[PDB]
RNA sequence: UUUUUUUUUUUUUUUUUUUUUUUUUUUUUUUUUUUUUUUUUUUUUUUUUUUUUUUUUUUUUUUUUUUUUUUUUUUUUU
């Protein structure tokens, strides 16, 4: 009873809190990133402000601001609207964003031709067109692209524009959630991508200006904020669909529950296993920390799939140090389960050495082990099961 | 009849007097605290306002209360509205504020120019110029900040200043509930936020100037108040949130329930293990103690989490001499399981070490003990139990 | 005391039908099937013994009180 009153006791200290919704925070002040409108359909003018915004995300002297926006400017450029495209980020409580509708560029550019609507000085449009011509030296032949051909292409029609717009716009969200030498993962997506026709191998960007822009994202809480509200709205599309958004919705499926593996991977081998040793008296506490740290995760909705690139304080309740034991015991089972698990990073500060063998061990010895409600829904006897145990142990 | 009795009485006179909720205290005099208050968004000026206000923070000759203002002004520097978020501390029952609203610097400065609203002599003027440039000796070239230039910076662009300010700010918070070398943890909590972006390496404080900060946290009430209520407008914010609160959200967790170490330390070896020794006839009083207790930590609502930081009497409570033998064997239990232990203060005056070594030898002869609840549930057989104990004896 | 994150995560074989498949013998009836003996009554069957009462049967000792009966250790964090 009084061990009943510590289980609750566990359960309603991580829930309480959670009753309210959240409250928007107080406010504070904002650095304003400048994004850019084109109002125009036409395919150059919207391919030369792709290579422009993507000459100043990469550009060496461009301050983190200039970047964001160049970003944000980019993933509302497949829109027939990019205005209201950008307007999901004014959705984010950190965002304080300069529209700057554009109209063109003087031909052979990169010099701005500013719409009527808002001025803009020829020191900063010069400005500008020097940021677009900087570039890092480790870029091979003045360009972001591996071929160095590309932004010398004519870009006369539309599909043309969104062929290139979609294949740049999908290696930036493949390395959305990469805190960053690597990646094996990230070479594997693009090859996933290309097999599907969603990246045109002649756009493929230079590693280097990935792993730029992998590191723009990582800074850029406005950005980030927005492509989660551009994943969500993947989320929800019909089955039929239009090819930008079951391209996000695609590789939005890599990028849920990022940054959350201790947590995940503790389910799946510490309790999608099953084995006897989950009913040890030592993770009988920890047991409970999982079952209300469930029970928070659902509470919190959609979002909470996207909470590593929210920033939020969530993704501390859920760290593994909550629950060692186990921690330690399902990173064991992991290891001999999977041939993959070797290279996750499961070494930790808490990280219990004597259970991790525990799980090691236990996943080498007890695999013949049965669930015996499943055993007993298939009637299975016991000289079955030995003899079940007994193909096993020798696999 | 006469056990259920004494149960019903510890348990009631813990929990008799907390049905009614709390009244606000008798006045008393207060000394009076001067926070500066600033209506310009101009980046130069809050970054100067933060630069001299921390060092009347770290200063030689300053009193207490000065100390304390300058602390409150830094913490509001962020706000789209400082004036607002400093009547926050106005909540406080120990707080008397007078809001010194300014207006500028004499460029060069640190020489304040008042506002018109009110004014200042000049004796005052040159009086606080004079404080912002003593600084302790020690302190390396006369400035603190570690990097010896980062005060000749020009704060042009307000991204500058609000980089500088959230990590000054972030450095306060991670020496919040310290109560004072050392300090490991310190440099961890460190690098954790220099690897999310929060603190920017180039604004990092003199080891000897937070130690001064930890110093005038831990004596100023009003100002801990005031932290109190920062932590739980962090707690209400939504999952998309701004810079600065995702930020205090964070680090907030770590501040949680400080001060209480030996209370949610017992709960997690003694009671979370499940061992059998928790069945001992002599842990039987003891055990209805946690119950009580930990009834009376859901009573207090959240303000239940910063019992330390409000300096509350009901942290007297939890103090583990109400509960000695199981708390002795739960730091034994600690100090096997857990290799951080050993750094843990455990030892104390009512510490008895036969249940301490009796906690250590426990847990290691049952751990191969499980959950009866639990093998149950998973139909484990006698065998199978056997199998598993050591197994675990094991390693 | 400890308490950010790090792996994996597109698809890929097979996938029309096929034989058999009406009927066919037997299939009214048929014997036996009224009755039949015995079958009123019959002994015993009023009552007569005993059947008032009868001893013992007030009370009776003991039966106020009394020792002890303030306090004292430990008790913030790590
Ligand atoms: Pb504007
Ligand atoms: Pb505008
Ligand atoms: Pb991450
Ligand atoms: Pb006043
Ligand atoms: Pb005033
Ligand atoms: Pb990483
Ligand atoms: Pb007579």
């Amino acid at each position: 009873s009084v061990l009943k009153a510590y289980e609750r006791f566990t359960l309603t200290q991580e829930l309480q809190d959670q009753s309210e919704e959240g409250t928007i925070p107080p406010t504070t002040l904002k650095p304003v990133i400048r994004v850019f409108i084109l109002t125009s359909n036409n395919p150059e003018l919207r391919s030369r402000l792709l290579l422009f915004c993507l000459r100043i995300v990469l550009s060496n002297g461009a301050r983190d601001s200039h970047r964001f926006g160049a970003l944000l400017t980019m993933f509302s450029l497949p829109s027939a609207t990019m205005l209201n495209h950008v307007k999901l980020a004014d959705q984010s409580p950190e965002a304080d964003i300069e529209r700057v509708e554009i109209d063109g560029f003087e031909e052979g550019s990169f010099r701005l031709i500013p719409n009527a609507r808002s001025g803009m000085s020829r020191g900063e449009i010069n400005a500008y067109a020097a940021l677009a011509e900087d570039l890092p030296d480790t870029l091979n032949h003045a360009t972001p692209f591996v071929d160095s051909e590309v932004e010398g292409t004519a870009w006369d029609e539309i599909e043309t524009f969104l062929d290139m717009c979609y294949s740049v716009l999908m290696q930036a969200w493949i390395v959305t959630c990469k805190c960053m030498q690597p990646a094996a993962s990230i070479e594997k997506r693009l090859q996933k991508y290309r097999q599907q026709g969603r990246i045109n191998p002649r756009y493929l960007l230079q590693p280097e200006a990935r792993r730029i822009i992998q590191n723009v994202i990582r800074k850029g809480m406005v950005v980030r904020h927005f492509l989660t509200f551009e994943l969500q709205l993947a989320r929800a599309q019909s089955l039929v669909s239009n090819r930008y958004y079951a391209m996000v919705g695609d590789v939005g499926k890599y990028i849920e529950n990022c940054g959350m593996g201790g947590f995940f991977l503790t389910l799946k081998y510490a309790l999608g296993t099953r084995w006897p040793t989950l009913a040890l008296a030592a993770f009988s506490g920890e047991l409970t920390k999982l079952k209300s740290l469930m029970a928070l995760y659902q509470t919190l909705g959609e979002q909470a799939r996207y909470l590593a690139l929210l920033e939020s304080p969530h993704l501390m309740d859920f760290a593994a140090a909550n629950y060692p034991l186990l921690y330690s015991y399902a990173m064991g089972i992991g290891y001999v389960l999977d041939v993959n698990m070797r290279n996750y990073a499961f070494s930790r500060s808490y990280m219990n050495k004597t259970y991790f063998q525990l799980g090691m061990e236990t996943a080498r010895k007890q695999q013949g082990a049965v669930d015996m409600r499943m055993a007993e829904d298939l009637g299975l006897t016991q000289a079955e099961r030995t003899e079940m145990a007994n193909t096993l142990a020798k696999l």
